[PDB]
C-alpha cells in the first residue's frame, strides 16, 4: 500500500518555493495535474504534483473544496509563483498523456514548454503492440507495481466524487504516486529507446512535438450546425417509414429489416439462393449483388445504413456541443494504431461515409464562422506513391511524374491499350488491384472484391506483377526481413512487431505477412501526416495568420481561413505539406475551400 509518509503534501509557499529551486536544477522532473473533469476546455484545476527522484515526490493543492478542507495555497498564487518553471522551455518535464496537462495549464494563460518526455509516448514507439500504454498497465509491465486506481479514491456509479471532494491526503497518494511512478517509467525506458536511431528518431522528431499540437487542435474544436443536424434527423425519420413500407408493399404483412430471421422467409421463398448477408461483409454481401436486378433486397440494404448513420451521428453530434466554446472537440489518440496513424472518438470522424450522399450531407454540418471559411488540404493517394517508392518501379513513378491518373495508366499498361481508351471496368479492376496490394489482399480476396471469378483475378495479378515488376520484389523482400528479424520499419524508422510472423498457425500467419507487407506504407503515412501537422503549426505559432486548424482525418488536414486571406494562406499549406515533409516520396496535396467542410472536400 501507499500510505501518507511517502509523499509530503504541501500547503505553504515557503515550502512551495523550496521545492521550484530543487526543480530548478534537476537534470528532469516529472509532473502532473488534477482537475475535476475530464472535459479539458472547461475542467478546472485543482492541483498539481512533481517527482524530482524516485521515490521523492509531492502534491499541491490549491482548489479542494469539500467541507472543512484547510487552508491550502490559492491557485492563483501556485499559479504565479509555478508559471517561470512551466514556461521555461529550458526546464525539461516528463508525463503521461501531456496532451491533457499542457491543455489544462492554457485555461490560465500559461504555456507549458519543455514537453520532452511522455511515458505514454515512450512505451508506445518501444513496441506499439505490446499491450496498452496507460500508466496502470506500463507500471505492472515495466516496475511489477500496481498503481492506485482513480475508482479507488473517487468511487464508481453516478455517485462518484469529483476530485476537489477527495480528502487532501488521499488526493496527496494518488496525485504524487502518479509523478513518482511516471519518473521511474521513464528512467527504464528512455535508456531503452536508445538501441536504435529509427524509434529514437520518430520519437523526437515526430511523437514529442506533437503533442501540443494535437492539445490546440482538440481545443480548437469545430464549428457544427445542429439545425442542419436536426433536418436531416427528421428527414431520415420519414426516410425509414417510407422504406418500411416499401418493403412490406413488396411482398405481404410487416416484418422486421433483420436478417437471418424476417428477410431469408421473403427473399429466397420467393426465388434466390438460401444463405444470408452478414452486416465477412465487405468480402460476400448476397444483398448487393441481387440489388443490380431486384428491389426488395435493394430497399432493405438502403434501409440499414440509414438506420445506423442517424443514431450514430444525426442523433448524438449535436449533444456534443460544449456549453462553454459551442464547438465539438474531438479526442485524437495518439497511441492506440499498430501502425502509428491517429484515431478518434467522440467523434469518431474516421467513420463518417466518404463515397456516399448521406454522410455528405453530415459533413455540410461542419461550418465555418462568419467571414471565415473551410479550406481542406488532402494528400491526393499517398499510400499508393509511398509504394511506388518502396517499389522502386519506374513505371509508377514516371505515372505520378507526369501527372497522370494511375489506375488509368495501371490499366493501360495491365490490358495492354491506349491510356484515352481504358474503359471504366477496366480502371475499377486496376484500382482493385492496386489498393489489394497495400492491404497485401490475395488473389481471390480480389476476385471477391471484383465479382469475377478465382484463376481469373489471378490472370491480372500475374500480369501486374510482370508489367510492374519491382511490386513483387518489395513484397517478397518485406516478407523477408518480416520473418528475418521479427518487424517491419518505415521510411522514418517506426516499426511494427509481427511476433505471429513463424507463428505455425495457418491463418495467424497470413495475417502477420498481410500486416508486414501493409505497416511500411501505412505507418509511412502516417509519419509523413505527423510531420505536415508539426510544420504547419509551426508556422501557425510564428506568423500568426487568421487560420486555425481544425481536424485531421483519414490523409487530410481541415481548417479555417478567413476569406480575405484564402490564397495567400492556401499558397502556404501546400508548399508547407508537400515539402516541409519527405523530399523522397512524390508527393501531391490537393487543397480546397468552401462554406462547409463537404463544399471543401
Ligand atoms: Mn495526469
Ligand atoms: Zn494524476
Amino acid at each position: 500500500m501507499i500510505s501518507y509518509d511517502n509523499y509530503v503534501t504541501i500547503l505553504d509557499e515557503e515550502t512551495l518555493k523550496a521545492w521550484i529551486a530543487k526543480l530548478e536544477k534537476a537534470p528532469v522532473f516529472a509532473f502532473d495535474t488534477e482537475t475535476d473533469s475530464l472535459d479539458n476546455i472547461s475542467a478546472n484545476l485543482v492541483g498539481l504534483s512533481f517527482a524530482i527522484e524516485p521515490g521523492v515526490a509531492a502534491y499541491i493543492p490549491v482548489a479542494h473544496d469539500y467541507l472543512d478542507a484547510p487552508d491550502q495555497i490559492s491557485r492563483e498564487r501556485a499559479l504565479e509563483l509555478l508559471k517561470p518553471l512551466l514556461e521555461d522551455e529550458k526546464a525539461l518535464k516528463v508525463g503521461q498523456n501531456l496532451k491533457y496537462d499542457r491543455g489544462i495549464l492554457a485555461n490560465y494563460g500559461i504555456e507549458l514548454r519543455g514537453i520532452a518526455f511522455d511515458t505514454m509516448l515512450e512505451s508506445y514507439i518501444l513496441n506499439s503492440v505490446a499491450g496498452r500504454h496507460d500508466m496502470d498497465s506500463l507500471a505492472e509491465r515495466w516496475l511489477k507495481h500496481k498503481t492506485i486506481t482513480f475508482e479507488e479514491i473517487a468511487g464508481k456509479g453516478k455517485n462518484q466524487l469529483t476530485f476537489n471532494q477527495i480528502a487532501l491526503e488521499e488526493a496527496g497518494r494518488y496525485a504524487a504516486e502518479d509523478a513518482d511512478v511516471t519518473l521511474q517509467l521513464h528512467l527504464k525506458m528512455w535508456p531503452d529507446l536508445q538501441k536504435h536511431k529509427g524509434p529514437l528518431n520518430v520519437f523526437e522528431n515526430i511523437e514529442m512535438p506533437l503533442v501540443p499540437v494535437l492539445s490546440r487542435i482538440e481545443r480548437n474544436g469545430v464549428k457544427i450546425d445542429p439545425k442542419v443536424l436536426h433536418n436531416h434527423s427528421e428527414e431520415l425519420t420519414l426516410r425509414l417509414a417510407e422504406l418500411e413500407k416499401k418493403a412490406h408493399e413488396i411482398a405481404g404483412e410487416e416484418f422486421n429489416l433483420s436478417s437471418t430471421k424476417q428477410l431469408q422467409t421473403i427473399l429466397f421463398e420467393k426465388q434466390g439462393i438460401k444463405p444470408l448477408k452478414k452486416t465477412p461483409s465487405t468480402s460476400e454481401e448476397v444483398l448487393e449483388e441481387l440489388a443490380l436486378d431486384y428491389p426488395l433486397p435493394k430497399v432493405i440494404l438502403e434501409y440499414r445504413g440509414l438506420a445506423k448513420l442517424k443514431s450514430t451521428y444525426t442523433d448524438k453530434l449535436p449533444l456534443m456541443i460544449n456549453p462553454k466554446t459551442g464547438r465539438v472537440h474531438t479526442s485524437y489518440h495518439q497511441a492506440v494504431t499498430a501502425t502509428g496513424r491517429l484515431s478518434s472518438t467522440d467523434p469518431n470522424l474516421q467513420n463518417i461515409p466518404v463515397r456516399n450522399e448521406e454522410g455528405r450531407r453530415i459533413r455540410q454540418a461542419f461550418i465555418a464562422p462568419e467571414d471565415y471559411v473551410i479550406v481542406s488540404a488532402d494528400y491526393s493517394q499517398i499510400e499508393l506513391r509511398i509504394m511506388a517508392h518502396l517499389s522502386r518501379d519506374k513505371g509508377l513513378l514516371t505515372a505520378f511524374a507526369e501527372g497522370k491518373d494511375i489506375h488509368r495508366a495501371t490499366a493501360a499498361e495491365v490490358f495492354g491499350l491506349p491510356l484515352e481508351t481504358v474503359t471504366s471496368e477496366q480502371r475499377r479492376s486496376a484500382k482493385a488491384i492496386n489498393f489489394g496490394l497495400i492491404y497485401g489482399m490475395s488473389a481471390f480476396g480480389l476476385a471477391r472484391q471484383l465479382n469475377i471469378p478465382r484463376k481469373e483475378a489471378q490472370k491480372y495479378m500475374d500480369l501486374y506483377f510482370e508489367r510492374y515488376p519491382g511490386v513483387l520484389e518489395y513484397m517478397e523482400r518485406t516478407r523477408a526481413q518480416a520473418k528475418e528479424q521479427g518487424y517491419v520499419e518505415t521510411l522514418d524508422g517506426r516499426r511494427l512487431y509481427l511476433p505471429d510472423i513463424k507463428s505455425s498457425n495457418g491463418a495467424r500467419r497470413a495475417a502477420a505477412e498481410r500486416a508486414a507487407i501493409n505497416a511500411p506504407m501505412q505507418g509511412t503515412a502516417a509519419d509523413i501526416i505527423k510531420r505536415a501537422m508539426i510544420a504547419v503549426d509551426a508556422w501557425l505559432q510564428a506568423e500568426q495568420p487568421r487560420v486555425r486548424m481544425i481536424m485531421q482525418v483519414h490523409d487530410e488536414l481541415v481548417f479555417e481561413v478567413h476569406k480575405d486571406d484564402v490564397d495567400a494562406v492556401a499558397k502556404q499549406i501546400h508548399q508547407l505539406m508537400e515539402n516541409c515533409t519527405r523530399l523522397d516520396v512524390p508527393l501531391l496535396v490537393e487543397v480546397g475551400s468552401g462554406e462547409n467542410w463537404d463544399q471543401a472536400h
